[PDB]
């Protein structure tokens, strides 16, 4: 509708951010035409970016240019968030959402790949990798939506109040800490996503979807290398009870805590963020 439009329009200014050329396309999948962002040398590995709740692909802005160097990365809008993904039938099981990623490697054209994402993308990526291991090389966890541990009874206020512009300030305000703002082009898009009434488009509880935390029999079974990463101010849960879950189940896991960072690890410390990333996904034999 109306604030369609005026979301449409500030993901636009939000991708002026974007610091190197890209191809943005559609592919085709049974929970509807699924946005692409692509970028990077196109006979390079492929790496699959997937944003959290509310931000769109546009967040990798400040870690586009290094990932994209020595990989050919595919940055992917959640269908069923605020984004530019068309849904279709509604994707609602964990069974969905892997088969929602099978579809956009396919039409890809891709058998295996690099992924790594960012809190509901994060949690994407467990799930993936845990139901579709033979198509993952290896795979990057960035302050993952639940997964490894329960939600602060919080988090669901701060969820249950996305119906307008009041609502997403709070979030924001939140989510970022006293310690980091958002660029004003992001910050300007999320308020405008949530301020647009799309229920096909609105991130909500599903009975055996998400939000969900893996069972210690789940997370014994990862046959994939992950990369685990944590800022030490997340509010949204105890990430030190996350990381020593993590650590103790997940076999060859590499989890750290990051200083000086909340949630939006990959936007507040984009440096050391970019470079961890490169070192762990250059670490296979
Ligand atoms: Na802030
Ligand atoms: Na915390």
């Amino acid at each position: 509708v109306e604030s369609g439009l005026r979301f449409y329009q500030a993901y636009d200014q939000s991708l002026s951010l974007w610091p190197i050329e890209s191809e943005a396309f559609y592919v085709s999948t049974r929970f509807g035409k699924t946005h692409i962002i692509a970028s990077g040398p196109k006979d390079a590995p492929s790496l699959i970016l997937l944003h959290g709740g509310l931000f769109s692909s546009a967040m990798w802005y400040p870690n586009i240019a290094a990932w994209s160097s020595q990989f050919r990365t595919y940055a992917v809008d959640i269908i069923g968030d605020k984004n530019k993904s068309i849904p279709s039938a509604a994707m609602e099981t964990r069974a969905d959402f892997a088969e929602w990623m099978k579809d956009v490697f396919d039409s890809l054209g891709l058998e295996t790949a690099h992924l790594a994402g960012l809190s509901l993308g994060g949690s994407h990526i467990v799930n993936f990798l845990l139901r579709a291991p033979e198509r993952v090389e290896r795979a990057v966890v960035i302050s993952p939506a639940e997964a490894f541990i329960s939600f602060h009874p919080d988090v669901y206020k701060y969820a249950a109040e996305l119906t307008g512009a009041r609502g997403a300030e709070s979030y924001i305000k939140w989510i970022t800490g006293d310690s980091y703002d958002l660029h004003p082009l992001l910050q300007r898009q999320i308020v405008a996503g949530v301020e647009w009434q799309d229920e096909q488009r609105s991130l909500k509880p599903t009975e055996n979807g998400f939000p969900y935390v893996f069972t210690d029999q789940e997370l014994k079974s990862i046959q994939v290398p992950v990369l685990l990463m944590f800022g030490e101010h997340e509010a949204m849960y105890h990430q030190q009870m996350a990381f020593e879950r993590a650590s103790v189940l997940v076999p060859g896991i590499q989890a750290e805590i990051v200083k000086n960072a909340g949630h939006l690890l990959s936007l507040e410390q984009p440096e050391y963020v970019n470079q961890r990333v490169l070192s762990f996904l250059c670490g296979g034999i």
